[PDB]
């Protein structure tokens, strides 16, 4: 089973117990956005990232207890209608907020809790190219090139899982001067079993700055349940420190991947690196999620034949 998280007396993770880290409930976020949680009926703000004033203009203890009807009067009715009790936790409400300076708002529901993420914000020929690839290798090449053109990332790989969960870079698009990873293979423990399971359900994750300290969510436990807040559906969730260290030792300042899912199993990842910290813009992320779904469908075809 999972260890308790660090704020419930759990141990710091080592290579002996990688698979036991409760990565879905870190009780903290990355500093390039802000996160609030709120009661799904009242809209009462229950939890606040400690950096909330940087993005929302009010300190955590001032936001606490206010309602989304007061804080987001133009969005609250639409948000309620969009995310009723019992909807899937990957269903999202999205809005673009005007702010004295836009802010992207992304909301999902887990049980009776709304999870609100705030971050700053500012193809057809490509899809046909993916469709037109005549074999799996060519498809992988086209996908990595297309994603690199979209995003500007220094490296874009297609990382394929073997049946023993080892991984291999099977295609890559890379900036001039970088080392090749093409053909290199990696142990199963580099993406441990609980991560692979999370990535079958929540199809995009990232680390915008591999040296940035996490920002606590407080109070850390959901007051509704006196239990940890599930953050697997939040892109702002803090990343495992073991993985952050892996990336720093690779010379990677920013990382992002999108799951490739075939017959309901995790086939691989579109895995991206940048040498310098880098926030992929929100609109570019949404496009990249869509390409992941389209790639997945294409891989299922090409691999059968
Ligand atoms: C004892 C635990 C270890 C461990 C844990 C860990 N790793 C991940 C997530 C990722 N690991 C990745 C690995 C690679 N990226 C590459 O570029 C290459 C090779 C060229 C490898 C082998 C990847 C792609 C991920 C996914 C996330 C990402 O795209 O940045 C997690 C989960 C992270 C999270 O979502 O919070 C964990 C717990 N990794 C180890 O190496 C050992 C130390």
């Amino acid at each position: 089973p999972f260890f308790p998280p660090l704020y419930l007396g759990g141990p710091e993770i080592t290579t002996e117990n990688c698979e036991r880290e409760p990565i879905h409930i870190p009780g903290s976020i990355q500093p390039h956005g802000a996160l609030l949680t709120a009661d799904g009926h009242s809209g009462e703000v229950l939890q606040m990232s400690l950096n909330a004033a940087t993005f929302l203009g009010q300190e955590p203890t001032v936001l606490r207890g206010q309602t989304l009807a007061a804080l987001l009067p133009e969005q609250w009715p639409a948000l309620q209608a969009a995310l009723p009790p019992g909807c899937p936790d990957a269903l999202q409400y999205r809005a673009t907020l005007d702010w004295p300076a836009h802010l992207s708002l992304t909301v999902h529901r887990v049980g009776e809790l709304l999870i609100l993420e705030f971050e700053p914000t500012e193809l057809r020929n490509a899809m046909f190219a993916l469709e037109s690839a005549p074999n799996l290798r060519a498809l992988a090449e086209v996908a990595t090139q297309t994603v690199r053109e979209l995003t500007g990332f220094d490296r874009v790989m297609l990382y394929k899982f073997a049946p023993d969960a080892t991984g291999e870079v099977i295609a890559e698009a890379r900036r001039e001067g970088l080392h090749a990873f093409l053909g290199h293979r990696f142990p199963a423990s580099d993406i441990p079993a609980q991560a692979r399971a999370l990535y079958t359900r929540h199809l995009l994750r990232l680390t915008a700055d591999t040296r940035a300290a996490a920002v606590p969510l407080d109070p850390v436990l959901n007051p509704q349940t006196n239990a940890p807040t599930p953050l697997g559906g939040a892109v702002l969730r803090a990343t495992s420190p073991m993985h952050m260290q892996f990336l720093r030792n690779m010379g990677v300042g920013s990382s992002l991947s999108v799951s490739v899912v075939v017959g309901g199993q995790l086939w691989g990842l579109i895995a991206c690196h940048h040498q310098t910290p880098y926030v992929l813009p929100p609109d570019l992320r949404t496009t990249l999620e869509y390409l992941g779904r389209l790639l997945s469908l294409q891989v299922q075809v090409k691999e059968a034949l």
